[PDB]
This record gives structure tokens, sequence and C-alpha cells, in this order.
């Protein structure tokens, strides 16, 4: 279950975040952290495709190499602050599962400026129980955490040393897929 209500960040700038470009997870926290693995790949791409908002997402697991894209329309809920419903897809978009009621993620951009950003969401997906996820993003892949971010997870009211970093994973992305995800 989640317990938090995460704070969108004062003066968030919507266009900059979802300008279509990718952003690369980095660094994670799981308040419930048995709930994901300790080695994983993650990232997504951002946008405003034909109107609409949109986010793209890319799951990989480097161990078991379980792998999966998802298609996500957004809601908002005030600035920064979203919910959103997926399809999971092939690369292409072609659909696997179909948007379903009871299958939704709440989306807060809690920090962000050009290249780094901090996000929380609360995943819900059928009758399994999940918990409160915290994300370091990059626009590149192997940035290490500056202070500002360092600084923003800090101000949550969160421990940066307990974050578990993606960065010894050899993770390879398909920025191309993302980019046209959106789309979809
Ligand atoms: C960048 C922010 C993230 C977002 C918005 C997000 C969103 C999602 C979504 C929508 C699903 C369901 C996909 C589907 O069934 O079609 C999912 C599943 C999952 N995510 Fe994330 N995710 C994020 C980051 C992460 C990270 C960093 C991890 C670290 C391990 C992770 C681990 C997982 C796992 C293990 C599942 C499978 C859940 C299950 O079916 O039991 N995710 N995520
Ligand atoms: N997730
Ligand atoms: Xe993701």
């Amino acid at each position: 279950a989640c317990t938090k209500n995460a704070i969108a960040q004062t003066g968030f700038n919507k266009d900059k975040y979802f300008n279509g470009d990718v952003w690369y997870v980095t660094d994670y926290l799981d308040l419930e952290p048995d709930d994901v693995p300790k080695r994983y790949c993650a990232a997504l791409a951002a946008g405003t495709a034909s109107g609409k908002l949109k986010e793209a997402l890319y799951h990989y697991d480097p161990k078991t190499q379980d792998t999966f894209y998802d298609v996500s329309e957004l809601q908002v809920e005030s600035l920064g602050k979203y919910t959103a419903n997926f399809k999971k897809v092939d690369k292409n978009g072609n659909v696997k599962v179909a948007v379903t009621a009871g299958n939704y993620y709440t989306f807060t951009v809690m920090y962000a400026d050009d290249s780094s950003a901090l996000i929380h969401t609360c995943l819900h997906k059928g009758n399994k129980d999940l918990g409160d996820l915290y994300a370091v993003l990059n626009r590149n892949k192997d940035a290490a955490a500056g202070d500002k971010v360092k600084s923003a997870v800090s101000a949550a009211t969160l421990e940066f040393s307990k974050f578990i970093s993606t960065k010894e994973n050899n993770c390879a992305y398909d920025n191309d897929s993302l980019k046209s995800l959106l789309t979809k």
C-alpha cells in the first residue's frame, strides 16, 4: 500500500518536462522494498502527442530479462500531479494488455530541471499490493546524481544513501521506441 501524498515541485514547468524526450531512472527507492528487485533498468519518454499528455515506459530486469513497455495517457489532478492509465505494448505500440480499470499509477514530479528530476509513483495493478516508489531521473543515462536532485531528496525527508542505483546493470535502452510510443 502507498502512504505518501507527494508534493509537486513549486513552479513545475510542464512543457519542459513533457517535451517528448527520454528520462532514465538512475536511482530508486521502494518504501515496500521487496515489491521490486534490487537490480533493475527503467526509462520513460514524456510528452504531448496530438494534444494528449502521454508517457511511454520501459522496464527491464537485467538478471531475468523480463521486459515490458507501456503507453500511458495522463490526466491532470493538479500541476505536476497526474493519474495515468496504462496499456502494455510491444516496442512498436501494439497492444498486449488493454487499458483496464484498476490498472493505473499516480505520478508526481517533486523536482525537475532541464537535466534531472525526482518523481513519486503509486502503482495499482489488479489485486497486487504495491508501495510508494521514488525515482531519480536524468537525461543522461550515465549521470551521477548531482546536488540539486540530492537536495530535493532531502527536502522530501528521504535519504539518498538508501536509494538503489541502476548504474551497475549494463542497462541499454531503445530511445527511438520510447519516443515513437508517445504517439501510440
Ligand atoms: C519511472 C517511474 C516508473 C513508472 C511510472 C512505473 C510504472 C509501472 C507500471 C505502469 C507497471 C505495470 C506495467 C504493466 O503491467 O503493463 C510497472 C510494473 C513494475 N515496475 Fe515500474 N514504474 C517505474 C519505475 C520502476 C522502477 C524504478 C522499478 C524498480 C524495480 C520498477 C519495478 C517494477 C516492477 C517489478 C513491475 C512489475 C509489477 C508486477 O506486475 O508485479 N518500476 N511499473
Ligand atoms: N513500478
Ligand atoms: Xe519506467
